[PDB]
């Protein structure tokens, strides 16, 4: 199935922060109605918080997650969970290798903020 | 029920990451076995990650998280979720105030590291 | 925090089935824009499916679940999670007594159908 | 990713409900140890509950569905979930067709009962 593609309510600000835990750089790109919003890119084996930032999701609400890893995609595994019927996480992890871990990035979206 | 709290697989890393959406200033506890691993605290109405740390489940993986504003405790929702057996999050939303939003402070748990 | 209540996409046919696990006899409620839309009640200690039906969301969307055991309401728990950002669950268990299995009466519900 | 693999406890009672949305007649197979446990089959366009049943996850725990449209495999997604660190939600969706719905089958795990 398709992963990392989530539709938010229009015109919301959302949060995205990306962890890193892999030997490869990583490069984790959001794209909002199909254009980049945000990329953010770094190397860590500890769960270096490798960028944050926040953004709207427009018209459309579209959010997608990519993320590659010495120039080839990683594969994502993605979910959404709603909590007391409020509080939206879209949580993806991603694969650069063979251990099938699925932390190499981890990108957590939330929303409403403020 | 209770919120917050979580069982880890044993002797395992994990990362614990809080953010910020309120007027009021957050001060987040995590315990690990009953006891504060590590507290976080800042004031943000756009989801500033106000701490992020690695910690170590030990010997009986038990992890709570509690929030307080000005003294008072805030009202937690929470759940854990995994994906592809594999990757896992412990969620928790919490709420200060009369809005419901649940955001106000957010914290993210995920395991395995590395 | 407010538990078992749901926003479903207007006009949209869920399917709900509660199953049991207790001794006492499970009375389950289901209202759509606040009122009664099904009931089930039943008895079981070894997850019997207790009821199960097709609803419609309705105009509002507003799907609440109520469990109840001889006019002592549960205490629920609840999370919406949403796969491939298309198959939703709306999951709820309860806990009629002491020992916090929250199993009591489970409540599934799950759209789109068709 | 893998999906539509859990690890239990081992040796420990779970409910398995298969649901069915779609024209072709879905066929649900439930492995324990990596042997068929229950199997069930149905067509339904209303979300039928094509069957239920309590297993046991034996002394290995691992669980896996499967889904197939006479004897093709459908494309599977799935995500764990627990409420209040006790209550278990396996979750399966699967796709037989062209839509992207993922309904065709759904497939529920909850445990513990009783
Ligand atoms: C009927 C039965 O199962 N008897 C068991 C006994 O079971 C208890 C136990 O399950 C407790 C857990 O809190 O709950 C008692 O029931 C209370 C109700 O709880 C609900 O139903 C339960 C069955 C659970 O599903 C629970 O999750 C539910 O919340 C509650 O709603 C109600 O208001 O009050 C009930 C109590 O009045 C339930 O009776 O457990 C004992 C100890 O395990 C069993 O005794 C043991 O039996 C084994 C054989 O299996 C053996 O004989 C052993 O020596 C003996 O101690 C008893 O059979
Ligand atoms: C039998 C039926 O429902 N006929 C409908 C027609 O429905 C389509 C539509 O649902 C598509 C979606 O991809 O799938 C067709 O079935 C395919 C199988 O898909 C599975 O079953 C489906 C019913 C869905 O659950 C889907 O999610 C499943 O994956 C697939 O497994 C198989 O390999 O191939 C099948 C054939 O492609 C299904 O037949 O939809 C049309 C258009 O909406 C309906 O026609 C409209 O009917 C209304 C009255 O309701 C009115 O008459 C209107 O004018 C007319 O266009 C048709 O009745
Ligand atoms: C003064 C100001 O900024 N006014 C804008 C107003 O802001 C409100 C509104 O957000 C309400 C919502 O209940 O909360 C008030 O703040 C609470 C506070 O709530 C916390 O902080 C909020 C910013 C928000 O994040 C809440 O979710 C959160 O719980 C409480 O903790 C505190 O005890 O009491 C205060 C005061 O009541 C905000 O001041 O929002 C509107 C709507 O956008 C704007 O028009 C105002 O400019
Ligand atoms: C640390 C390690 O990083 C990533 O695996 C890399 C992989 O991206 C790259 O292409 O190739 C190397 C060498 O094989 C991988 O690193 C090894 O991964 C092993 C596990 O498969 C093991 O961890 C070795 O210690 C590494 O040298 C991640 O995909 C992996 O999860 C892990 O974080
Ligand atoms: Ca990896
Ligand atoms: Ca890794
Ligand atoms: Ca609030
Ligand atoms: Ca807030
Ligand atoms: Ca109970
Ligand atoms: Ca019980
Ligand atoms: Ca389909
Ligand atoms: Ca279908």
């Amino acid at each position: 199935a398709t992963q990392g593609v989530f539709t938010l309510p229009a015109n919301t600000r959302f949060g995205v922060t990306a962890f890193a835990n892999s030997s490869g750089t990583q490069t984790v790109n959001v794209l909002v109605n199909n254009e980049t919003a945000a990329t953010f890119s770094g190397q860590s084996t500890n769960n270096a918080v490798i960028g944050t930032q926040v953004l709207n999701s427009g018209s459309s609400g579209k959010v997608q997650v990519q993320v590659s890893v010495n120039g080839r995609p990683s594969d994502l595994v993605s979910a959404q969970v709603i909590l007391t019927n409020e509080l939206n996480f879209a949580l993806v992890g991603s694969e650069d290798g063979t251990d099938n871990d699925y932390n190499d990035a981890v990108v957590v979206i939330n929303w409403p903020l403020g």
